[PDB]
């Protein structure tokens, strides 16, 4: 099975990745992982990608697509692949089509913005050790303090509410046309598309995916 799995930053689409990998015998692949790998390999695309990154420049859609095409030709994608978080824009989806990269299912892992925010801004960390807590889901033993040292917990700059909300605003303005793109592709019979309710318990989402995919 060839699957694209999309989802807003913080929604938790990753919670279903291992289920999909084990159901079908397929690797999880991502443009981030591809960039890091091809550089190691010394292949020509990797060298081109390394040059671009070393210059602090943007990886063009042309190069990303060539890396995707190369990645899915590798032996471990024989049964399919779980393409995580890509495409991100209609131009990238069109470049997939120009290159001949169709998939069987596009899954939109959907969690309302307010629930994403509530999840992230409740996080607490003991930064010297990377130990993590959450006011609502994994609270510490003494309020606001690290269990092990007793030092007062903090929050990551990455997790500030204004920063989370800005990231979601940007995500939806980019992704809304892409969702419509794949819905239309499904209407044409070129793929299947499903909006997945990520707010349910993990075990229920898993059951729902089993019905969506078969
Ligand atoms: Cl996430
Ligand atoms: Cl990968
Ligand atoms: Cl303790
Ligand atoms: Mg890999
Ligand atoms: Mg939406
Ligand atoms: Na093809």
């Amino acid at each position: 099975m060839r699957i694209i799995l999309l989802g807003a930053p913080g929604a938790g689409k990753g919670t279903q990745a291992q289920f999909i990998m084990e159901k079908y015998g397929i690797p999880q692949i991502s443009t981030g992982d591809m960039l890091r790998a091809a550089v190691k390999s010394g292949s020509e695309l990797g060298k081109q990608a390394k040059d671009i990154m070393d210059a602090g420049k943007l990886v063009t859609d042309e190069l990303v697509i060539a890396l995707v095409k190369e990645r899915i030709a590798q032996e471990d994608c024989r049964n399919g692949f779980l393409l995580d978080g890509f495409p991100r824009t209609i131009p990238q989806a069109d470049a997939m089509k120009e290159a001949g990269i169709n998939v069987d299912y596009v899954l939109e892992f959907d969690v309302p913005d307010e629930l994403i925010v509530d999840k992230i801004v409740g996080r607490r960390v003991h930064a010297p050790s990377g130990r993590v807590y959450h006011v609502k889901f994994n609270p510490p033993k003494v309020e606001g303090k690290d269990d092990v040292t007793g030092e007062e917990l903090t929050t990551r700059k990455d997790d500030q509410e204004e920063t989370v909300r800005k990231r979601l605003v940007e995500y939806h303005q980019m992704t809304a046309p892409l969702i419509g793109y794949y819905s239309k592709e499904a209407e044409a019979g070129n793929t299947k598309y499903a909006k997945v309710d990520g707010t349910k318990p993990v075990a229920e989402v898993r059951a729902d995916l089993e019905k969506i995919l078969g």
